[PDB]
């Protein structure tokens, strides 16, 4: 069930057991948290989930809690790696915003063997921002440079940035326990929505770049 936001353990990044998992490690992005919460763990291996924070960043700024998620798939012939972050709240100012935040970037490859980045999609309030072709100034090698930021009074959302960012231990949907996948599918995150549950393919359709 729901546990304290700061009591969800960080899920250690395992070794990649196959090429799917190795690719998601290889393309892990950088995140520049400009304002708002740092990313936190949303779920544990028993399927307990974060209770988040009431909108009211001192409670969500602990760098040791860093975590990133991913799920991989295909759409329209292209290979997609969705990276997703959970924040305990999305509150531009006191009395504005809501408990929980789920954001995601899609890294699009031509295919999983060639593994050329063809585009990037970053979640925002109106829908996905798209960089097509992927702007070289948003790439540190093959590492996408992403920002997390609220422009008041709008919710905190993702964007592309030239600034270097930080990385987090990655646990992939494909590496989770069944209890954790079940909890991410069924848990009510209120105004926020897990973007890599049974809605994954629908999100890829919205993130697609041409
Ligand atoms: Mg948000």
């Amino acid at each position: 069930a729901v546990i304290n936001h700061d009591a969800v353990p960080v899920w250690p990044q395992p070794e990649p057991a196959d090429a799917t998992q190795a690719l998601a490690v290889r393309f892990k992005p950088q995140l520049d948290v400009v304002n708002g919460c740092q990313p936190y763990p949303a779920v544990d291996p028993q399927g307990n989930t974060s209770g988040g924070l009431k909108p009211s960043a001192a409670a969500c700024r602990d760098m040791s809690k860093a975590q990133v998620y991913s799920r991989s798939g295909t759409y329209n012939g292209y290979y997609a790696i969705m990276y997703s972050w959970y924040m305990p709240k999305d509150s531009p100012s006191t009395g504005i915003g809501h408990r929980h935040d789920w954001e995601n970037v899609v890294v699009w490859l031509d295919n999983a063997a060639s593994a050329n980045i063809v585009a990037l999609s970053a979640s925002a309030h109106s829908g996905y921002k798209k960089s097509f072709p992927a702007d070289k100034s948003y790439l540190d090698g093959i590492t996408a440079k992403i920002s997390y930021k609220s422009t008041w009074p709008l919710d905190h959302e993702l964007g592309f940035t030239t600034s270097a960012g930080k990385q987090q231990p990655l646990i992939q949907w494909e590496q989770m326990t069944q209890a954790a996948r079940d909890a991410l599918e069924s848990t009510d995150f209120g105004n926020a929505n897990v973007p890599f549950k049974s809605n994954f393919q629908d999100k890829l359709v919205k993130a697609f770049f041409q």
